């Protein structure tokens, strides 16, 4: 039973203000890029691809990342960073949309991404709609990867979004927002939650 999807988990660069790659930030037994491989794996996903940028090397030597495709790509500045553009040309012809998810967002959960696609078929684009805001994993379909390449950053597909131009279905998920991390707060924010549910 194939899915027709590929999930990109874009995490590559945003990590300056932590001062170290956020990617390798421990969290409990595993990383935060680990943490959020293990629920990427679990996902219904045909194909799963991962950016990585300046730290690729480091990361490389410690999160396990066989049978998925590493997509590398240069830093691309400060709160930016443009490996989106590469992904798309390594997504399977077979996919007919991709879920795009964040590697510091372990948050996520599996059936909310299988929600997601479900109500993504046919949605040229999909969100999920928490308790508190729409956050990522986002559905884009194969119609609009065009536009997607065109965006100048991998976090500004919200411009697409609020654009008007596609249509944007919003899929419930009864949860809050998932935690990300941008500063070294959002990590101890993040770990006190694993350690709190654990
Ligand atoms: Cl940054
Ligand atoms: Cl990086």
């Amino acid at each position: 039973l194939r899915s027709r999807v590929t999930g990109v988990v874009l995490a590559a660069g945003y990590s300056r203000r932590l001062g170290t790659p956020k990617q390798l930030l421990p969290l409990g037994d595993t990383t935060l890029l680990g943490a959020t491989l293990a629920m990427a794996r679990r996902c219904p996903f045909d194909q799963l691809i991962v950016t990585l940028g300046g730290a690729a090397d480091e990361v490389l030597e410690k999160v396990e990342l066989d049978g998925l495709d590493i997509v590398l790509v240069d830093d691309a500045g400060l709160g930016c960073s443009s490996s989106l553009k590469s992904a798309l040309t390594w997504v399977d012809p077979t996919a007919e949309g991709i879920v795009l998810m964040l590697g510091d967002q372990p948050g996520i959960t599996a059936s909310a991404v299988a929600s997601l696609i479900a109500g993504g078929r046919g949605a040229t684009i999909a969100v999920c709609e928490y308790a508190n805001g729409i956050g990522h994993p986002f559905w884009v379909s194969r119609g609009v990867f065009g536009d997607l390449a065109e965006l100048h950053g991998d976090k500004g597909v919200w411009r697409l979004i609020e654009s008007g131009r596609h249509g944007v279905r919003r899929i419930r998920v009864d949860a809050d927002v998932p935690l990300d991390v941008d500063t070294w707060d959002d990590y101890e924010r993040l770990l006190a939650s694993v350690v709190r549910l654990e």
